[PDB]
């Protein structure tokens, strides 16, 4: 049938990216690697100052919206990538996007309305989130990043709660590269080897 | 108490800038001119050049975001000034971002949808549409602009059911710029009386 589509969520430095790479390479040729935010087009443009720049001053809502609308604009190109067959594994999506942004506490700015701008999006076929038990970008720092934590707990646990069964939680606590990469090996290969048809796809 | 948010909607070529100005020099020395979308922001940099070039090609998704996005990096300076009294006349708002793009008819994209990302916005205090019953920039075609009427029409008609007295619906079909002038007055005078408490407001 068609290629998955494979998430790996976490917070940062948490083995995340190399995980990606490893799984990236060892599907290869017909596997693409996606990272979000896509930095290098014009709105991740906005989106890299705001991360690296702290005088670019960005309301909460606003910046907020410029990383769902990254999203977008290259949703397309990843529809028709997995419809020619091939497989996308994505370091980060969606559940960054709602977590970084509603571990903040804004006013207004819970999880609804912070998952609204996605909706209608691809949902992965399948989204690993890596937990365990700096300092250049904006949202990098110990205390910060103990809120988003907590944040994407209480997500991921609401959505499993009601049904959703593409979401799965390691535990990736005093494991080592290969060690972690063999408890996601042992994850995704059975989902790899089950048939989807090019018609159905799972959206936000 | 606190200035108070005049907001002036309705189709291009409809009289609404000139009306907008209008107003303003008749409010002025304590009022404000808005105009949206605010292209001299780097988010409004990008709305200009998708705008201005069909060269500059963007999902309806992203650039509706991006509309939003304009919105909630200036409504922090709209409340400002609305709580050091001084009034704002705006040209264009969030009906004009529900409206522009759910009349491309986009699958997934309808006027709940678009609404979203703008929920939790200042809500003008009073908001005026043109009715009636160029072509250098996107959206400028007769054939869209009738498509954009008749949703601004069901919009407004929804949000009326729903309980907003706000909305006044200004037929300016073979009016000249005075007679118009007028009937804009004669709505907006009252409302510039009325008390309002410093930190009362409504929000999408
Ligand atoms: C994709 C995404 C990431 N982020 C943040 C997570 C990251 N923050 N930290 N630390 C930041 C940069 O991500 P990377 O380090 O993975 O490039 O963007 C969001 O706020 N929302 C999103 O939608
Ligand atoms: C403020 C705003 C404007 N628009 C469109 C309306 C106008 N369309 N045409 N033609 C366009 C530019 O309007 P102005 O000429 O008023 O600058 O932006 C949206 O699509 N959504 C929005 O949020």
């Amino acid at each position: 049938g068609r290629g998955k589509l494979i998430l790996i969520e976490g917070l940062d430095r948490t083995g995340k990216t190399t995980q990606c790479n490893i799984l990236y390479k060892k599907l290869q040729p017909n596997c693409k690697l996606l990272k979000f935010p896509e930095r290098s087009t014009r709105i991740g443009g906005l989106i890299n100052e705001y991360l690296t720049d702290d005088s670019f001053q960005l309301s909460d809502q606003a910046i907020h919206l410029l990383f769902s609308a990254n999203r977008w604009e290259i949703v397309d190109k990843i529809k028709k990538d997995l419809l020619e067959g091939k497989n996308i594994v994505m370091d980060r999506y969606v559940y960054s996007g709602v977590a970084y942004s509603a571990a903040k506490g804004t006013n207004g700015m819970d999880l609804d309305w912070c998952l609204q701008p996605d909706v209608g999006l691809l949902k992965p076929d399948l989204t690993l989130f890596l937990s365990t038990q700096f300092g250049d970008e904006r949202y990098e720092t110990v205390k910060f990043q103990e809120k988003v934590k907590q944040t994407f707990m209480k997500l991921l646990d609401k959505e499993i709660r009601k049904g959703d069964e593409s979401i799965t939680i390691v535990d990736v606590t005093n494991k080592g590269i290969q060690e972690v990469e063999a408890l996601i090996w042992q994850i995704v290969e059975p989902v790899l080897s089950t048939h989807i048809d090019h018609d159905k796809f799972s959206f936000f």
